[PDB]
């Protein structure tokens, strides 16, 4: 539901920046990388618990507009 | 003469041990060992190239003295 995409966009751009500062031995800047890694880490992993949590609880039943759809 | 002994001793440990704290998310003090890792580097360039300039000018002869060893 457009909400894990951002935070996978975000890990996958933080990873590629510290993986080039590695390159460029800037860790006075990684520490800081690897914080914000991390806190987008635990914001995803709690988006997805609320998301299939919410998914769970309601039943996707199946009704006839599907199938004349 | 006991120069580079130990600063290359130094820069052999800092390098093994930097690459461990990267796995284990601890920047808190990789950060000084990068520092120190290029300070070192900078250092044995220094104390190589002033060793060469002092002893490729004199001349090593032969001696008759050893000859007969």
């Amino acid at each position: 539901p457009n909400n894990l995409k951002e935070i996978e966009q975000e890990i996958e751009k933080v990873k590629n920046e510290k993986d080039a500062a590695v390159h460029a031995q800037e860790f006075e800047n990684a520490a800081n990388l690897r914080d914000k890694q991390t806190k987008l880490e635990k914001q995803y992993e709690e988006a997805k618990n609320e998301w299939k949590n919410a998914q769970n609880g309601m039943s996707t039943s199946l009704s006839e507009e599907d199938i004349a759809e």
